[PDB]
């Protein structure tokens, strides 16, 4: 058991989960002094990211996030491996501090952080396989800041009060999930990271978008105040707020930029 | 054994540590959100401060940082018990990365910070007794950036080359330790938290003076290039650089301010 809480909260997740006392943990502060500029970071394709509207696919509720399953056709093209979608899901604070991002960026949390999760599918046969792995996984992450009411990510949130306590599922209609992904994906910053939650393994290729998106204060307290950490039989209900891992030391590392 | 990097590394200390994965930890994000105007937080007066030019005090490479031991009678006035001086220490980073406060303001880090620990002497004959009871230490935390020359804080760096490794010790004659405090010291950050360092007990009433202090490029310089970690007979020298731990969670709870 594990939460972001008190005495099974994150500096005693090294007890029950090696791998997040070790090396190479994320989040990271994304500021100044580390950032190095790499001209041969190309523009990622992200190919199969337009799902099939006459197709579903199931939201869950795992008492840690809201999860949407994303299907192994949707790949990112660009990295040296091929990496297929396995899910996404996202990070958030609470209505008194509406600042729950886990990358920051020069000290600074965005409201939110949405986490789309792709596995090595050229080196590993599934994602599960591949999460332990040299190589393994590649998430895209979007800094989420309030503004703007969001249409796209409102054909998740539409479906929050579904899914409102642990293991209580709801379908989703494909939609294009490249409306997630922010202005002038060509601007990122690319790193060797973690796992942000148990078990923490450092197999993760990270690139964060330079560019927020925009979700309505609406939309930002609909997700901070819709789900529940415990099940819905259980007469002591516990709201699922600071959902995000602090920032970690970022010792010999350096990020490298899409942009200058 | 407890470091800041590789696997005995913070994320670690909880496992032989316990209160480093408990209640009331610092250091913290001094941010909007959780900041309220308290109008009874009246100036603390530093006493004794001046410290005998005659008498020699000891400086101390304990592996961690350089700390300097204080005697009884320098104690601070104004908060509900006396608080008597033990010793004050340092955090840093590195030239890389010369980022390396504990707390930071908006999320900015600065370039360093002095902690000057005191102890209940009021209710505890020593500090050693004191620092496993609530309220039993009080430390004034000063933020430190890079400017000007600092002649006040030359009177320790300049024996620094003392007390390079790890056991070594050298004697600092009486100085102002009042000159090491930051201008308008009646503006300051209040809150009950922990040590930043094992064993982590949350037993520190915080104070964070609001305005730095200036020490120069080539004084910070020394500090973070001049000390290791480890004893002169360690055949695997470690340099004693990102000696400061990350920001804690800090839910449900406010830092109160002594100006609006
Ligand atoms: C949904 C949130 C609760 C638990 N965390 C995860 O599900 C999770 C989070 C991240 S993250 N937060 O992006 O670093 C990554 Cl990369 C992978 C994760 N799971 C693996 C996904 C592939 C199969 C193994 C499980
Ligand atoms: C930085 C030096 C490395 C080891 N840690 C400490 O010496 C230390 C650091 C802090 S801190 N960084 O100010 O929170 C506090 Cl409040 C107390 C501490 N120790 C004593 C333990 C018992 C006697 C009284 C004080
Ligand atoms: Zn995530
Ligand atoms: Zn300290």
């Amino acid at each position: 058991k594990w939460t972001y809480f008190g005495p099974d909260g994150e500096n005693s997740w090294s007890k029950k989960y090696p791998s997040c006392g070790g090396l190479l943990q994320s989040p990271i502060d994304l500021h100044s002094d580390i950032l190095q500029y790499d001209a041969s970071l190309t523009p990622l394709e992200f190919q199969g990211y337009n799902l099939s509207a006459n197709k579903q696919f199931l939201l869950t509720n795992n008492g840690h996030s809201v999860k949407l399953n994303l299907p192994s056709d949707m790949h990112i093209q660009g990295l040296q491996s091929r990496y297929s979608a396995t899910q996404l899901h996202l990070h958030w604070g609470n209505p008194n501090d509406p600042h729950g991002s886990e990358h920051t960026v020069s000290g600074q949390h965005f409201a939110a952080e949405l986490h789309i999760v792709h596995y090595n599918s050229d080196l590993y046969p599934d994602a599960s396989t591949a999460s332990n792995k040299s190589e393994g996984l590649a998430v895209l992450a979007v800094l989420i800041e309030m503004g703007s009411f969001n249409p796209s990510y409102d054909k998740i949130f539409s479906h929050l009060q579904h899914v409102k306590y642990k293991g209580q599922e709801a379908f989703v209609p494909g939609f294009n999930i490249e409306e997630l992904l922010p202005e002038r994906t060509a601007e990122y910053y690319r790193y060797r990271g973690s796992l942000t939650t148990p078990p923490c393994n450092p197999t993760v290729l990270w690139t964060v978008f330079r560019n927020p998106v925009q979700i309505s204060q609406e939309q930002l307290l609909a997700l901070e105040t819709a789900l529940y950490c415990t099940h819905m039989d259980d007469p002591s209900p516990r709201e699922m707020i600071n959902n995000f891992r602090q920032v970690q030391k970022f010792d010999e590392r350096l990020v490298y930029t899409s942009f200058s």
